[PDB]
C-alpha cells in the first residue's frame, strides 16, 4: 500500500473500446517514468508524460480493429511499480466521413445555418449530433434538424446577431453512429457573423428592398413567377453566385445569377423583362431583374443573406429545401427529428 498506484483510462482486456478519446495513465504515492503503448506490430502511439510526472496522455488518434499493449512504470520513496494492459479498438463494420460547412475563416450573412453533411445515411442521430460541438460568440441558443438522412443543420432561433463567432467541431472519429456505423475523421471550421442583409420582395409592390442593418439600401423592380409558376413565400438563404450560367429546366443563358433556393430559385439578370419588372410577374418563378440590379446583388449580397418573398399566389417555400431552413417554427425546429 506504499509502492506506487497506477490507474489508466481503459481496462485490461476490454474490447469495442472507442478511439474518440485519448488513453491516459496516472501516477499516485509516485511518478511515472515511462509509459508506452504500442499495436501488434510493436508500433508506438505518440504520448506525452507532463512535467510533474504524474499523468501521461496518447497524442495521436489510435486506429481501428487494433489491439495496444500500454506498459508503465513508476516510481516513488515507497519503490517501484510496472504494470501492464492490453485492450481492442472498435471495428467498425462500416465507416462514413462528414463534411462541414460554411467553409473555414468565411464571413457569412445572419441566415446561414451550420451544416454537417454525411456520405452514409446515419442510424443514429442522436450519437451524431453529441458528436458536434458547436461555439457560438456572444453565446446563443441553437439547435439541430436534419435535412435529409445525410445532413443536419444547426441554427439559433433568430437570426444570427452580426459580430458572432462560430466554431464547429465535428467529433465523428471513433463514434458509433449505428449499426456498425463509425465516423471516418473529425473535421472543424469556424466562421464569422457579418452584416445583417436582408432583401424582401413584395409581390404587392414588385419591388425587392434590401436593407442593411435596418436601413434602405437598394430598391430594385423585379418579375417573379407568373401566376403558373409562382414564387414560393418566404424566407430563402443566400447560397452561390454565378457571373453566368446556362438555367435549365430538367435540373436561358444567365447572367448575374445569385442562387436562393435548391428547388432553383435564383436572383439574376433578365433583359428580356425590364419592362415587365415593377410591373408584372412574368418568369418561371426566379427573381428576375435589370442586368445592372443583378450585378449589383452579386456583388454585395454574400452566401447566407436573405432573401424574404411576401404576398406572391405561390405557397410556401419548404423548410426542407436546402436553403429554406427559416420556414421551419422554432417549436419544430428546437425539438428536431433525432429519432
Amino acid at each position: 500500500l506504499l509502492v506506487p498506484k497506477l490507474t489508466a483510462s481503459v481496462t485490461d482486456g476490454a474490447v469495442g473500446v472507442t478511439v474518440d478519446a485519448p488513453v491516459s495513465v496516472t501516477a499516485a504515492d509516485g511518478v511515472l517514468a515511462a509509459v508506452t503503448m504500442v499495436n501488434d506490430n510493436g508500433r508506438p502511439v505518440a504520448g506525452r508524460l507532463s512535467p510533474d510526472g504524474l499523468r501521461w496522455s496518447t497524442t495521436e488518434q489510435l486506429g481501428y480493429n487494433r489491439r495496444y499493449t500500454l506498459n508503465a512504470t513508476a516510481l516513488g520513496l515507497g519503490g517501484a511499480a510496472t504494470r501492464q494492459l492490453t485492450f481492442q479498438t472498435s471495428s467498425p463494420a462500416h465507416l462514413t466521413m462528414p463534411y462541414v460547412m460554411p467553409g473555414d475563416g468565411e464571413v457569412v450573412g445572419v441566415g446561414e445555418p451550420v451544416a454537417i453533411r454525411f456520405d452514409e445515411n446515419i442510424a443514429d442521430r442522436g450519437a451524431a449530433e453529441k458528436a458536434i460541438k458547436i461555439t457560438t460568440n456572444p453565446p446563443v441558443e441553437g439547435a439541430f434538424y436534419w435535412l435529409n438522412n445525410r445532413e443536419v443543420r444547426w441554427r439559433p432561433e433568430h437570426f444570427w446577431k452580426p459580430g458572432t463567432a462560430v466554431d464547429v467541431a465535428v467529433n465523428t472519429y471513433g463514434v458509433d453512429l449505428g449499426e456498425g456505423m463509425f465516423g471516418e475523421d473529425n473535421v472543424q471550421t469556424h466562421f464569422t457573423i457579418g452584416d445583417e442583409v436582408i432583401a424582401t420582395a413584395d409581390d404587392n409592390t414588385k419591388i425587392l428592398t434590401v436593407r442593411v442593418n435596418g436601413e434602405v439600401v437598394k430598391s430594385m423592380p423585379t418579375s417573379m413567377g407568373k401566376d403558373s409558376t409562382p414564387t414560393a413565400n418566404g424566407i430563402y438563404i443566400v447560397g452561390s453566385r454565378y457571373k453566368h450560367i446556362i438555367m435549365d429546366s430538367s435540373t436561358t443563358d444567365v447572367d448575374w445569377a445569385t442562387q436562393i433556393s435548391y428547388s432553383g430559385v435564383f436572383v439574376h439578370s433578365a433583359p428580356w423583362s425590364v419592362g415587365a419588372q415593377g410591373h408584372t410577374n412574368t418568369s418561371h418563378g426566379c427573381l428576375n431583374v435589370s442586368p445592372s440590379n443583378a450585378q449589383w446583388f452579386y456583388d454585395h449580397v454574400k452566401r447566407g443573406d436573405i432573401v424574404e418573398v411576401v404576398n406572391t399566389v405561390g405557397g410556401t417555400l419548404p423548410g426542407i429545401d436546402g436553403l429554406g431552413d427559416w420556414n421551419i417554427p422554432w417549436d419544430q425546429w428546437r425539438a428536431g427529428n433525432a429519432k
